């Protein structure tokens, strides 16, 4: 499972089920998991379309860098690239409220994973931004919020561009 295999799930997360759509596009090229994108196609932020159960749940979005500043020292793990809360099931980001805007992600040393989970809310919550993107942890930043497993994930790989 790429999941696995990527270490995303061991670094960034418990093992979680699938169970609810996440798609996420940069141009015409959709995210699926350990595709290359180059810098220069992820300088803005991606489209994000969610799946869900009902109507009625709403769901978190968080995008982060576990792999920062290198992979094999990662001591800024992880990097909050985006945090967008209260997304209408079968919606996407547009609809919900950005917590953290977007920035791009452009690493120089090695090869970072680029990883966006989806949670499923409680309900609706305030979530507050944190003071700096570094030193970010995602399985916290879920026992906090009340938000359990991912039911989504994906990532892609990322590297400096020539």
């Amino acid at each position: 499972d790429p999941l696995i295999v990527s270490r995303v799930v061991g670094d960034v997360l418990d093992p979680f089920n699938r169970s609810i759509t996440l798609k996420v596009t940069y141009g015409q090229r959709e995210v699926t998991n350990g595709l290359d994108l180059r810098p220069s196609q992820v300088q803005n932020k991606p489209r994000v379309e969610i799946g869900g159960e009902d109507l009625r749940n709403f769901y978190t979005l968080v995008m982060v860098d576990p792999d920062v500043p290198s992979p094999s020292n990662p001591h800024l793990r992880e990097y909050l690239h985006w945090l967008v809360t209260d997304i209408p099931a079968t919606t996407g980001t547009t609809f919900g409220n950005e917590i953290v805007s977007y920035e791009n992600p452009s690493p120089t040393a090695g090869i970072h994973r680029v990883v966006f989970i989806l949670f499923r809310q409680l309900g609706r919550q305030t979530v507050y931004a944190p003071g700096w993107r570094q030193n970010f942890n995602t399985r916290e930043f879920a026992e906090i919020y009340n938000l359990g497993l991912p039911v989504a994930a994906v990532f892609y790989n990322s590297q400096r561009e020539s």
